[PDB]
């Protein structure tokens, strides 16, 4: 079974921000289109019982007053009152400005995609579903108590703190950051604890956001951090450069997971799918695409990563080409259910009719038109099977060792 978060509210809330706009309907319209929808089990966003039991869920990664605060921003921008000089100063301490500014919904609608994530780790708890899939989720930069990227709470941490938080021996967590930016918030949630993860495969340069998940600074030369204390060697990062295109970013990155899912065995993999790497984003940073026979290479981890058979949450995230953000997560839907239910969905190259049809244009195909083209990639191969070494160690793992190795 495959689960997929959808809702009326729900729909209103993740197309009631500025900056993404109406992306989550096209994604979903276009899923309906395809006739995948019959085929995925619907998954409804979390409600709780009262207001205590809200905060009491946010407020498990979340601090008090950056809750508070964003709760206040949204009702100061709802009516037209205007932010005192303490508002200013107050909001200022959250970071919520300037990339992060309030609008009338910010609270609901960074809220509703902690209720989706959380609905999607309960269905995967109970084994309602294999995997589930919240292409209204994914948010990676919101942190304690401190908005950055436009995330405001951060869903994913949430979401993987309740798959730990379940009894499986030791449930342990494997998260997956494929966007192009650095999983740098759900990294810090689980700095420090070795049952959880993370792996960001992101690009890095001078002055690029987030500007961290690479070599850091003064002891002489610049080291590498990859967790502390308990949780030293578990967190992982593949900062690339600019222009890389779905082969070099699959070989890139295909080893990787192999030796992670050995080595850790994961009770859950939690992916953060943000489609920003497409050759057609405005950054303009890499040079991925959605095409599946020159195989995607999204798709390829993706599958790689379902091949596992554990279960598996799927989340949306970065992506500001929205009709190609659409075509590549609709294949990304098309591939789960093939891969979990064994049905093959043949998915037509012209778009279907339906509402944002016009948006398609002008050539209303499902690739996105770009034609492909086109080693420090060994160096990190080698200091992540080190420190992959290092991890195991650490924590008494037992693992082939050879096997791992000969997956490069
Ligand atoms: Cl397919
Ligand atoms: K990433
Ligand atoms: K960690
Ligand atoms: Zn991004």
């Amino acid at each position: 079974s495959v689960g997929i978060v959808y809702g009326d509210q729900y729909r209103q809330l993740c197309c009631s921000s500025p900056k993404f706009g109406d992306r989550y309907a096209l994604v979903m319209d276009l899923i309906n289109a395809y006739k995948l929808i019959p085929e995925l089990s619907r998954v409804p966003p979390l409600q709780w019982d009262s207001p205590s039991r809200m905060y009491e869920a946010v407020t498990a990664f979340h601090s008090t007053e950056y809750v508070d605060a964003l709760k206040k921003l949204q009702m100061l921008h709802c009516e037209e009152k205007e932010l005192t000089a303490d508002d200013e100063l107050l909001m200022d301490s959250f970071s919520l400005n300037y990339d992060c500014p309030g609008f009338p919904s910010v609270f609901d609608y960074s809220l509703a995609a902690v209720q989706g994530s959380l609905a999607a780790a309960s269905a995967l708890i109970c084994r309602h579903c294999e995997v589930v899939i919240n292409w209204g989720g994914g948010w990676h930069h919101a942190k304690r108590s401190e908005a950055s990227g436009f995330c405001y709470l951060n869903d994913i941490v949430l979401a993987i703190h309740r798959l730990v938080s379940s009894t499986p021996r030791q449930t342990r967590v494997l998260y997956v950051d494929l966007d192009l930016h650095h999983g740098d918030g759900v990294e810090e949630a689980f700095w420090y604890s070795p049952r959880v993860v993370t792996f960001s495969v992101h690009h890095a340069s001078p002055g690029f956001f987030p500007g961290t998940g690479t070599w850091n600074m003064n002891d002489k030369l610049p080291i590498f951090l990859n967790g502390a204390g308990r949780g030293r060697f578990s967190a992982f990062n593949l900062p690339l450069e600019e222009g890389i295109n779905d082969l070099d970013w699959s070989n890139a990155i295909g080893p990787i997971l192999d030796s992670l899912n050995i080595v850790i065995q994961p009770s859950y993999v939690v992916v953060q799918c943000g489609a920003d790497c497409l050759a057609t984003d405005p950054h303009r940073i890499f040079r991925l695409t959605n095409f599946y026979p020159s195989l995607s290479g999204y798709l390829y981890a993706i599958k790689k990563i379902l091949s596992w058979k554990v279960p598996t949450l799927i989340l949306g995230g970065g992506g500001y080409n929205f009709p190609d953000t659409a075509r590549l997560w609709t294949r990304v839907t098309a591939l789960t259910i093939e891969e979990v239910k064994g049905k093959k969905m043949t998915l037509s190259p012209e778009i279907p009719e339906h509402s944002y049809f016009s948006r398609y244009g002008p050539d209303f195909e499902l690739d996105i038109d770009y034609f492909p083209h086109e080693d420090s990639i060994q160096k990190h191969h080698r200091r992540i099977l080190e420190q992959l070494r290092n991890y195991a160690d650490l924590n008494k793992l037992i693992y082939d060792y050879d096997q791992v190795y000969q997956l490069y």
